[PDB]
C-alpha cells in the first residue's frame, strides 16, 4: 500500500514517500526542529528526465573550460574541456588516466560556477525549482524561508541552485576516501539526486558496493531497497548533529597530532575539509567521544535535507549528478548570527 511515511536509521530518520504532499510539513517540522535530517523519495518521478541525462549536459556544454580534481589523491587537472568529465561519465575506457594508467575517479569543480546556475540552464532550473519538496522551507519566496528577509547580522546564502557531478568510488583502498570530505554550512540544504550513472566496461563492480554500504553502517531497511525494490543507489553519506560538531573537532585533533601534523590547539579541522572519517575513525568518534550519526544511501530521486550547522560527508558508490539549494529555516536561524 501506498503510505504518507516509513522510518530509517532504526526509527532516527524520517522517510516522507510524496514529494508533493500538501501535508508533508506537519511530519517533517517535529522531526527538523529536533536538528535531524530527514529524506523524501521520489522526487525524480516529477522531474523531465531527458533534462538531467550527461550525454545532453555533454552536447550543450562540452566547450567550456574547467578544473576537475582526482577523488584519490585530491590534485587538481587544470584548464580541460567539461566533455573531457561527461564523456568518461559511464564508459571507464573514455576516462583521463593517472601516471599508473589507470582510469582516474573524478569530481567536476565549480561548475556551472558560482551563481551561474539559472542563466546557464533556464530550463533546468525552472524543473528543479517548481518539483522540490517542502516548498514553504525550499523555494527562494518560500513562507518559511527567511534567506530573503534577514539584515546583514546574519551570513546569507548565496543564489543556487548548485550541481555536484563526480564519477563513483571504486576499489577496496577507495572506501576510505570521500567524494566530498566532512564539513559544515551555516544554512540548511536540500540535496536531489537527479541521475545515477551505473558504468560498463568494468560493470561488474556490485560487490564492493555492497561491502561499502555495510561496513558504511547502513541499517537493514536501506539494505532492503537494493535487494527487494532493485533502486538505482548514488551516494553513502553520513550526516552529526550540530550539537556534536565541537566533539568531533576534538577527535580530527588528536587524530592529527597522532599522524605527525602540527596544528595549533584551536585550528578547525572541520572548516578544513580535509578529512573523510573511514570505518576505523567513525567507531573512534562513537566509543571514545559518545558521538552517533546517521548513515544515509542516497538513490536515484532522494531528496536529503541537511540542517543548518551538522558535519556531514559524502562517497559516490556509482556516477552522480545531485543539483542542492540552500534555505534558512526560522528552527536553525541561530547557526547564521554574526553575534555571541
Ligand atoms: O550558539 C550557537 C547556536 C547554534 C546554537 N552558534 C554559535 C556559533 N556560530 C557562529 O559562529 C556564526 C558566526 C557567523 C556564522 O556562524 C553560530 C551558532
Ligand atoms: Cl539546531
Ligand atoms: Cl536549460
Ligand atoms: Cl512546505
Ligand atoms: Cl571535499
Ligand atoms: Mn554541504
Amino acid at each position: 500500500s501506498m503510505t504518507s511515511h516509513s522510518w530509517l536509521c532504526d526509527g532516527r530518520l524520517l522517510c516522507l514517500h510524496d514529494p508533493s504532499n500538501k501535508n508533508n510539513w506537519k511530519i517533517f517540522r517535529e522531526c527538523w526542529k529536533q536538528g535531524q535530517p530527514v529524506l523524501v523519495s521520489g522526487v525524480h518521478k516529477k522531474l523531465k528526465s531527458e533534462l538531467w541525462k550527461p550525454e545532453a549536459f555533454s552536447q550543450e556544454f562540452g566547450d567550456q573550460d574547467v578544473d576537475l580534481v582526482n577523488c584519490r589523491n585530491c590534485a587538481i587537472i587544470s584548464d580541460v574541456k567539461v566533455r573531457d568529465f561527461w564523456d568518461g561519465f559511464e564508459i571507464i575506457c573514455k576516462r583521463l588516466r593517472s601516471e599508473d594508467g589507470q582510469p582516474m575517479v573524478l569530481k567536476l569543480k565549480d561548475w556551472p560556477p558560482g551563481e551561474d546556475f539559472r542563466d546557464m540552464m533556464p530550463t533546468r532550473f525552472e524543473d528543479l525549482m517548481e518539483n522540490l519538496p517542502l516548498p514553504e522551507y525550499t523555494k527562494r519566496d518560500g513562507r518559511l524561508n527567511l534567506a530573503s528577509r534577514l539584515p546583514s547580522y546574519f551570513v546569507r546564502p548565496d543564489l543556487g541552485p548548485k550541481m555536484y557531478n563526480a564519477y563513483g568510488l571504486i576499489t577496496a583502498e577507495d572506501r576510505r576516501v570521500g567524494t566530498t570530505n566532512l564539513h559544515l554550512d551555516v544554512s540548511d540544504a536540500v540535496n536531489v539526486m537527479v541521475y545515477v550513472g551505473i558504468p560498463i566496461g568494468e560493470g561488474a563492480h556490485d560487490e564492493e558496493v555492497l561491502k561499502t554500504i555495510d561496513e558504511g553502517d547502513a541499517d537493514e531497511v536501506t539494505k532492503e531497497r537494493i535487494h527487494d525494490h532493485k533502486e538505482k543507489p548514488g551516494a553513502l553519506w553520513h550526516i552529526y548533529a550540530a550539537k556534536d560538531a565541537e566533539k568531533i573537532r576534538e577527535l580530527l585533533r588528536k587524530v592529527g597530532e597522532e599522524q605527525g601534523q602540527e596544528n595549533p590547539p584551536d585550528h578547525d579541522p572541520i572548516h578544513d575539509q580535509s578529512w573523510y572519517l573511514d570505518q576505523t575513525l567513525r567507531k573512534r568518534l562513537y566509543e571514545e567521544y559518545g558521538v552517533q550519526g546517521w548513515a544515509i544511501v542516497q538513490f536515484l530521486g532522494d531528496a536529503v535535507f541537511i540542517p543548518a550547522g551538522a558535519p556531514h560527508q559524502v562517497h559516490n558508490l556509482y556516477s552522480c549528478i545531485k543539483v542542492a539549494e540552500d534555505f534558512v529555516s526560522p528552527e536553525h536561524v541561530k547557526h547564521c548570527f554574526r553575534l555571541t
